[PDB]
This record gives structure tokens, C-alpha cells and sequence, in this order.
């Protein structure tokens, strides 16, 4: 029922913060520590990550069961669009924290690292290059959230896939209608809808990627449980 | 030059372009390995796909360096939509040839084949679902060659056959009688749904590689062979 603005406030209202690493200066910089910090914030903004979707207009109108399985599918997505968002104003640099800014020689330090920060580094150029306002980004994640996992889930389940449509068809609304306010004309935001929309398509290249990566660690885990998830969730309340 | 076509032209050209469906290599006479069918078909099919993408306007004034890069990271895509585009008509299988037609308990015969079946055929219960056009069908595999490779005076070439493409599926929704709403709604459809075919292209080749068969993504040599300078 939200009209285009009303669906731009919301999202801008449900950001999360931006986390920092630990601070210390009596500890410098290594690279032994790099994965450590890394995985530290990740599990960190994943907390958020859960607050943050339950603020996703729509979304906690479907079942916890299809609530968990949407961020299984995207919270790796969500993490990365996070990621080069804020590390779009800086040039060759990963802005994982304010305190924690990665170039792609320290990447090197980690096997098969600087794989994946390369095509980070490209998704925060693409960025920069079609100048994306923070109204689009916030509607672009909450698509990745809905639409990610919509493909791998009943009648139960056939009502929220059509739920799931409505609420992706009012964010391109909400898109074109930010796009519009710009000033574009309606060629130039039916062009600018699909440019956007693209790397949506990189951002799940870089997500499964970055799995296997992760996968190949061979760390105790590497995905959040479906425990897990439902647990952060699962409120009572 | 070939951005200077009309929308009903780039629709034109691109159905002309349009590649055979091609058969599976077996006498039909004897018994019923699978993937040694599918791997003998995906490599046939290639070459057609190839002299499809020459015709895509645009995409010859790459450099074949950049045409060759380009096929190299979309072709698995490329095989996945048209099969699904094949297999729309039929529910619940996947028509990899006219005489190839596969259910998901065929698929299970294949280790770690089922999961990536069920993605096919929940793509093409999608496209049917969507009433996917074929103009529409042929733009969609258009941007696949054009985008997939376009992260790893060129990019600004790619970038504006793309933004063509855009304007010509728009052409098409417009001419179908669709509303501008209706219009904007159902590009934004279609292209999350290649979001889902690049999953599948991912999930697809580990899969493939963890066959350990003998290769798996074609050379740059063979690719460029292909497009026969
Ligand atoms: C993109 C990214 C990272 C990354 C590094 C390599 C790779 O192949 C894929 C992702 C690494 C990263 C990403 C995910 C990681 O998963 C650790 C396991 N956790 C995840 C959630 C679960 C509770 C267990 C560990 C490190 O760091 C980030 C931190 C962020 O706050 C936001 C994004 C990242
Ligand atoms: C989607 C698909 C196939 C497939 C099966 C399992 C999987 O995990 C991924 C793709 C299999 C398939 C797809 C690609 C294959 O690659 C074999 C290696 N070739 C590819 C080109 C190169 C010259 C070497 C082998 C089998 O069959 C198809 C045949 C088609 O004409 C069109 C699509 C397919």
C-alpha cells in the first residue's frame, strides 16, 4: 500500500550502521590477522543484517520458514552490495571499516583473495562511474533480499511468491519514480532500471564466488544455520 | 552503424540470427551415458552459438580479443536460457533435443544433476508463467552476451548496444499495448531472472568441474578459431 516515497523512507530509515574493526596501536596491521578481522565484522553485520530485513516493507509478512530461507540465499549479496556502497568514494580500496580500508596487494596475502577483491574493486568502479544515489542502492538490496532466493524455495507457497512479485514490482516503481525525480527523461530511467538492474547480476556472480572461497578456508562454518538465522529472527514478542 | 537501427530492426536482426535446434548424436534403434549426450550436444551447440553472436549488432566491432572474452564468460548462460526457452511448451522436463527430452528423475541418474535440473525447470515454469515472448527471448540473450563478461572506448561501445537493447524491449512491451508502468515493471522481471540464469551458470560449472571430466570452459583459442577471422 505504500506509495513510491513512502517505500524510499523506509529503507532509508532500516539502514544499519557502519561497524568498525577493533581499535588498538599498540597492535599494527598483519596479514596473519586480515581473515580474522574480516570474518569478525561479517558476523557482526550479519545481526544487523536480520534487523534490517525485518524493516524491508513486505517482508515479515511472509513465514519465518520463507523469511530464513530468502537470507540464506542472500546474505553474502547483501554483505558484498554493502560493502562496495561504502567503498564507492574510495578509488581502489575495500572499506570493509572506516579503520579497516584494503587494497588488493594486502588481498594477495590470503590465497585466492585477490580474486574476489578484484571484482569487489570493479562493482565499486561500475558505482562510481553511474554515480548511484543511496535511494537507489537501499532499493536494490532490499531486491537482492526478496528475489535471490524466490527461484529455490505449496499453496501456501505460491501466496508468497505472488506477495514477493507485488513487493518487487512496487521497488521498480519506487526506482523509476526516484529516477524521474531526477530529472531523467523516461528513455534515459528505462535505461538507467536496466544498467542497475545488470549488476544485480555481477553481485551474484561475486556472492558464489565468494562461497566457494569461503568453502575452500575449510573453517568450521562458512554459511549462517538455518538455527541460526531462524534464531535471529525467530523474536519472541 | 549498427546502433543506429530502428527498435523494429534490432528485433528483425535478431530473429534472423536466430541458431538452429540441433539433434542428439544416437541411433534411436538402441538402448537407452547422459552426460556423454549432453556433453556431445552443448559442444555442437556452441559453434552455432557463436555464429549467432557475430550477428548480435554490435558485437562484431569488439576486438576479437574482447569478442573471444566475452564468449567465454556468457556461453553457459547462453546454452542455459536457450534450453529453458525450448523446454517452456513442456512442463517439467528440459528439451536438450527433440529426441533428448529429460524429466528430474532422469537427472537424479547423474550425481549433483537434479539440483541444477530443478533450477532449469523452475526458470522455464517461470517463463511460461511470464508468457515470455520470443522478441522478448532474444533480446534477454543478447544482454547476456553483452553483460556477462563486461566486469572482468570498448565498455562504452558494450554499454550503448546494451542501452539499445533496453530501448528495444521496451519498444515491444509498448507495441504489445502494455501501460508505462507495466512496461517498467516487466523489463525489471525480466532482468532479474538473468540474475537467476547467472546463479545457475555458477552452480552449473561446479558442477561440471566437479565431474573432473577431461575440460570444461572452451579456449580462448577454440573460441577464436571458431569466429574464423
Ligand atoms: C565481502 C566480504 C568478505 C569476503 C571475503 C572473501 C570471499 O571469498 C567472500 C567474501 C569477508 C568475509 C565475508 C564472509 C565471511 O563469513 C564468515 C562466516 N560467518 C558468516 C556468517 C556466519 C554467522 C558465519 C568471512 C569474511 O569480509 C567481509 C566482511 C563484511 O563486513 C562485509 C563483506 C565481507
Ligand atoms: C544446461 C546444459 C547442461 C548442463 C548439465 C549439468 C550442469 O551442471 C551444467 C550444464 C549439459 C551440459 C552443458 C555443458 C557441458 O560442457 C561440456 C564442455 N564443453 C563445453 C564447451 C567446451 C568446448 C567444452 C556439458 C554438458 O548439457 C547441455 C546441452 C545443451 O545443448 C544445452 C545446455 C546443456
Amino acid at each position: 500500500s505504500l506509495t513510491a516515497d513512502q517505500m524510499v523512507s523506509a529503507l532509508l530509515d532500516a539502514e544499519p550502521p557502519i561497524l568498525y574493526s577493533e581499535y588498538d596501536p599498540t597492535r599494527p596491521f598483519s596479514e596473519a590477522s586480515m581473515m580474522g578481522l574480516l570474518t569478525n565484522l561479517a558476523d557482526r553485520e550479519l545481526v544487523h543484517m536480520i534487523n534490517w530485513a525485518k524493516r524491508v516493507p513486505g517482508f515479515v509478512d511472509l513465514t519465518l520458514h520463507d523469511q530464513v530461507h530468502l537470507l540464506e540465499s542472500a546474505w553474502l549479496e547483501i554483505l558484498m552490495i554493502g560493502l562496495v556502497w561504502r567503498s564507492m568514494e574510495h578509488p581502489g580500496k575495500l572499506l570493509f571499516a572506516p579503520n579497516l580500508l584494503l587494497d588488493r596487494n594486502q588481498g594477495k596475502s590470503v590465497e585466492g583473495m585477490v580474486e574476489i577483491f578484484d571484482m569487489l574493486l570493479a562493482t565499486s568502479s561500475r558505482f562510481r562511474m553511474m554515480n548511484l544515489q543511496g535511494e537507489e542502492f537501499v532499493c536494490l538490496k532490499s531486491i537482492i533480499l526478496l528475489n535471490s532466493g524466490v527461484y529455490t524455495f505449496t499453496l501456501k507457497s505460491l501466496e508468497e511468491k505472488d506477495h514477493i512479485h507485488r513487493v518487487l514490482d512496487k521497488i521498480t516503481d519506487t526506482l523509476i519514480h526516484l529516477m524521474a525525480k531526477a530529472g531523467l527523461t523516461l528513455q534515459q530511467q528505462h535505461q538507467r532500471l536496466a544498467q542497475l538492474l545488470l549488476i544485480l547480476s555481477h553481485i551474484r556472480h561475486m556472492s558464489n564466488k565468494g562461497m566457494e572461497h569461503l568453502y575452500s578456508m575449510k573453517s568450521k562454518n562458512v554459511v549462517p544455520s538455518y538455527d541460526l538465522l531462524l534464531e535471529m529472527l525467530d523474536a519472541h514478542r
